[PDB]
């Protein structure tokens, strides 16, 4: 139909070995059968860490959904048709980064980042790589969840290292010899705020471009992507914390460029949950602390 859709959200599915009671396995069916999920072409998932949940959440997803690629990091088997960058099969967490397309995917690729805040690499973050056949063209889906603030990052800082790690997707689609006239998207939390300095040429937002050499979606929806003054579960974990835009699907300018790409920030909330927590309950709305950003590209 020339229209692509993709999106991407950070569902904040924790291991439940650490975080017990954030409901992880109740909202793996909320989400499943959420609406604001339904339709796209190619979904985006971050932070889907708890083995158990996450999996429940593809398995929901799987209907509408059937072609999916394992977890970023959990495994290294023929699941993957390669497994770069500086995968470790000790790494006490995975990646939590999976996508899902209701088209055939070509080829699925894991790549683990050299590196991150901290000298040891406990959660293979990195991205995932996908080949997809959409009506008759291919198109080529990037996910990724970026390194996030840490107060302790060595001699360098968290923006120094998204830098590092976003040269490390752009030298990798280079690579690839991708041809120029196929679309070529990445997506996901980048962990870059685009808050106050959208007009800013020399701000770490305006950088990200650059550095991946993409070009700047239509915004649209709502103002922030993780918002402590709307969403529940935010709000609980940083009351004060300013909104902030962090999510993101933008596409190669080395590619087929989009005549037209927005992206969308919607708010949907979910059936009511509740968890206790040191013997106190808490009531949800949220399906995950992150909004998610849907993204409608022209072909
Ligand atoms: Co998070
Ligand atoms: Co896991
Ligand atoms: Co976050």
């Amino acid at each position: 139909n020339d229209t692509l859709k993709v999106m991407t959200h950070n569902v904040y599915m924790l291991s439940t070995n650490l975080y017990p009671n954030w409901g992880q396995t109740e909202r793996a069916d909320l989400i499943g059968a959420a609406d604001y999920i339904k339709n796209q072409d190619v979904v985006i998932l971050n932070e889907v860490f708890d083995n158990s949940a996450s999996d429940r959440l593809l398995g929901n997803l799987k209907k509408e959904y059937p072609n999916q690629t394992a977890v970023l990091g959990r495994s290294s088997g023929s699941e993957w048709d390669k497994t770069l960058g500086n995968y470790s099969s000790s790494t006490p967490e995975d990646g939590g980064v999976a996508i899902v397309s209701k088209w055939p995917i070509a080829e699925k690729i894991q790549y683990v980042f050299a590196k991150g805040c901290g000298p040891d690499n406990l959660s293979n973050k990195g991205f995932v790589y996908t080949k997809i056949k959409k009506n008759d063209r291919f198109v080529h889906v990037i996910g990724t969840h970026l390194q996030a603030e840490d107060s302790m990052c060595g001699k360098t800082s968290p923006a120094s290292v998204r830098t590092n790690q976003l040269k490390e997707i752009q030298d990798f689609i280079k690579n690839k010899n991708i041809p120029n006239n196929e679309y070529v998207l990445i997506g996901g939390d980048m962990n870059v705020n685009k808050i106050n300095a959208e007009n800013n040429n020399d701000s770490e937002y305006a950088s990200m471009f650059k550095t991946l050499n993409a070009s700047v979606p239509s915004y649209t929806g709502h103002t922030a992507t993780w918002d402590a003054t709307t969403n529940s579960i935010a709000k609980y974990n940083f009351p004060d914390s300013p909104a902030e835009y962090l999510d993101y699907i933008i596409a190669s300018k080395d590619h087929a460029n989009p005549s037209y790409i927005e992206n969308k920030v919607l708010q949907p909330k979910s059936p009511q949950w509740t968890v206790t927590s040191w013997f106190q309950k808490y009531t949800y709305n949220d399906y995950s602390d992150h909004y998610p950003v849907e993204a409608t590209i022209s072909m």
